[PDB]
């Protein structure tokens, strides 16, 4: 369900707007219903529709790839391609379908320390577009500070769900608030056994020590599910490419035998990770080598 | 002044922290000294590394390309390389240099509607890091009044924390959030003037037959920021002849279908937004093939290696 079909599906909801209503997921994993004043609930709907338009609709360079094929792209809304739904994904699913006559309302004596996340439900063309912002008290002034409880809606979303297909804006909320996306740590070490069974690296320990920092653990799961080099082109062709390469030879070294790579230092680990993401590309026009941070296939 | 040279210019100010001073800028373009509470000032100080280390120091995938070589990279600090300082750059330059004995303090009867931006001066190692932020319209400060509803009671409370917008480490400034620069500081005059230079150079290049579709997209700063990039950092315009690009597109496996050549053979056909966006990506050399896997790729964010 492509970038354009998203732009159709969202602008169907935005133009034939039917109703907004806000749900609190709490620490007890129950969806409690808000009591927002009308001109303040009109205050929520106007600015979200602009942010929805700014991020999706008339946004030209919107890019929707798979979450396992993560990289560092601005704008962009990542497709949830995994199968393990964190429980808050399913809480948003039940948040879509509270009946409108229900009275399980949020009691405001709880001082918004119960509020774990804020669910914005924007409905239109009979469907509903749910958005998610985690409870972020942040900081407000007046000079002194008195709230420490007062709710905050910064018109911003991390997670949103159109139908049965979830999309990702801020990747960090999907880990540090959602299960550390612990599939990633397991997907990183399935790749570490696959690098072990590739026998391309001599010592696998420095790669095993980068799997603690989650900034490398995403890059391992990228190569685990989406590599065009691991398991597809053989070991000796990779080594002969790196040796003949102009930039890659000075950093990655091959052992005395010539059959195993020497990836021990962090400077060599970052570049070898960018080797198995195929991020060392060349133009047929300018004949210049390049280092890709964000890229996409073309013949599909 | 590279990425690592930014990283240790910051962690020199960071690991020898001296004092944090908060300056409000007005709509009268006069700087105003805040009155931050002491336990608030420590909670406002927050470390700030808690944001700054995660953007700079501990951030391994930190990238510092020029602002004029814009692309869509996250965890990225765009080095300001233009000649023109928008007036808040010059107000941040004076924001560093208020003497600490000065009594030009901010009067809080203004209800924070004169407040246009928020300057976080973070000083250390006798230098000063300065952060910039805009006063946005309070987001929503919804509070209670059992039967309790919710309402934006004050509608004047200053809402501020991290997610900074603009640097001032030395004179080489950096941009994290670029929309702040183009809209609140009014930088989009300089991008659109640079983009019109690009349209006249393509007109002189004679690679396209009609240029009107590029000029209808030139108002949207999305195309103008890609036109201002190609005006200043393309490895194709003027360096290679127009015919060689045409035989390369005519030979191509993807570009041959979208971008066409006229019936004569010397001019490219760029009219619809599809053929504009793909020729824009052709122009900044974003179509690259692997020397290993031999798969053609379309790059969003890239970097040279030879330099």
């Amino acid at each position: 369900m492509t970038t354009q079909q998203l732009k159709e599906k969202i602008s169907k909801i935005i133009d034939n707007f039917s109703g907004i209503r806000v749900v609190f997921t709490t620490t007890a994993n129950e969806l409690k219903l808000s009591r927002i004043e009308g001109s303040a609930l009109n205050s929520i709907a106007e600015g979200f529709i602009d942010k929805i338009k700014e991020d999706i609709i008339n946004n030209e360079d919107l890019t929707s790839p798979l979450l396992s094929n993560f990289d560092d792209r601005k704008n962009a809304l990542f497709k949830f391609d995994y199968e393990q739904y964190p429980e808050e994904f399913n809480k948003i699913t039940q948040a879509i379908a509270i009946p409108p006559n229900s009275q399980d309302y949020y009691n405001p004596l709880n001082k918004f320390t119960d509020v774990k996340g804020i669910i914005i439900l924007i409905s239109g063309d009979n469907k509903c577009l749910a958005l998610y912002k985690n409870k972020t008290n942040l900081a407000v002034l007046r000079l002194k500070q008195l709230p420490n409880e007062i709710l905050r809606l910064d018109f911003n979303y991390d997670l949103f769900s159109i139908g049965e297909d979830f999309y990702i804006k801020n990747h960090k909320t999907l880990e540090t608030q959602m299960k550390f996306h612990q599939v990633i740590e397991a997907q990183a070490v399935i790749a570490l056994n696959s690098l072990r069974d590739s026998l391309l690296i001599e010592d696998i320990s420095g790669l095993e020590k980068s799997s603690r920092e989650i900034s490398f653990a995403r890059k391992l799961a990228k190569i685990s599910k989406h590599s065009p080099v691991l398991g597809k082109i053989d070991t000796k062709t990779i080594i002969d490419y790196v040796s003949q390469h102009k930039y890659l030879s000075a950093i990655l070294q091959i052992n005395e035998a010539g059959d195993k790579l020497l990836i021990k230092t962090k400077t060599s680990q970052k570049h070898f990770i960018k080797l198995m993401s195929d991020d060392y590309l060349q133009s047929d026009l300018t004949k210049i080598i390049y280092m890709s941070i964000a890229k996409d296939r073309l013949d599909e």
